[PDB]
């Protein structure tokens, strides 16, 4: 049997799938650690791996990103879970080792990837208290090229009233994705700040895990793949539309929660934000 997780009700994606828009055709990188392309709950449609040491992209040893993928397009069936866009074409691009770290220009070398090779969503659950012009320069280049790029905001919670959103989810190009729970609330790792745009379910998310298992993560990288996740189901509604009306309809029709500085706009809500 399959269970959907809460998370893909609570941002009201069953009701898209009911309409027949799952996200067919739209392909979402995930630049992580790899994707387990046998798990039999993933189809994964091609990668490139960055990190020189481990050039199998479909191999992923740390599983971050397999449970980052199976937020984002976990397959309709009868095992598992089921994705947001459970029909999206899934690009494994490697750019973190098995102990989960990466250096930047791995990072900057997916993004290229990404965009040479006509991506239309960037999922980076990933993020650095450091930024560099250079990987400022990538992001913007996938954005004026028409990527939807999404990045979790960070898990380093509040310091007083010092914004703590770490790099890429700081530069206003990307859609930077704070964590809440089953009620809304704001989970207390969740980083805080004017450069935080949506929040997205962050605590406590099963998703599939490398060697054909299924686990329950927390962290802001889980509340990212709900809006990569989102951004392939709006577009699959209206392959006509630019990653400018996407960006702009998920965060117009948001469920605003508390404040700005701590929630951004709010809570996506995809059946409002899919028009
Ligand atoms: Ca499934
Ligand atoms: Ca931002």
């Amino acid at each position: 049997a399959q269970s959907v997780p809460y998370g893909v009700s609570q941002i009201k994606a069953p009701a898209l799938h009911s309409q027949g828009y799952t996200g067919s055709n739209v392909k979402v990188a995930v630049i992580d650690s790899g994707i387990d392309s046998s798990h039999p709950d993933l189809k994964v449609a091609g990668g490139a791996s960055m990190v020189p040491s481990e050039t199998n992209p479909f191999q992923d040893n740390n599983s971050h990103g397999t449970h980052v993928a199976g937020t984002v397009a976990a397959l309709n069936n009868s095992i598992g879970v089921l994705g947001v866009a459970p029909s999206a074409s899934l690009y494994a691009v490697k750019v973190l080792g098995a102990d989960g770290s990466g250096q930047y220009s791995w990072i900057i070398n997916g993004i290229e990837w990404a965009i040479a090779n006509n991506m239309d969503v960037i999922n980076m659950s990933l993020g650095g208290p450091s930024g560099s012009a250079a990987l400022k320069a990538a992001v913007d280049k996938a954005v004026a090229s028409g990527v939807v790029v999404v990045a979790a905001a960070g898990n380093e919670g509040t310091s007083g009233s010092s914004s703590t959103v770490g790099y890429p989810g700081k530069y206003p190009s990307v859609i930077a994705v704070g964590a809440v729970d089953s009620s809304n609330q704001r989970a207390s790792f969740s980083s805080v700040g004017p450069e935080l745009d949506v929040m997205a379910p962050g605590v406590s998310i099963q998703s599939t895990l490398p060697g054909n298992k299924y686990g329950a993560y927390n962290g802001t990288x889980m509340a990212s793949p709900h809006v990569a996740g989102a951004a392939a189901l709006i577009l699959s509604k209206h392959p006509n539309w630019t990653n400018t009306q996407v960006r702009s309809s998920l965060e117009n029709t948001t469920t605003k929660l508390g404040d700005s500085f701590y929630y951004g706009k709010g809570l996506i809500n995809v059946q409002a934000a899919a028009q």
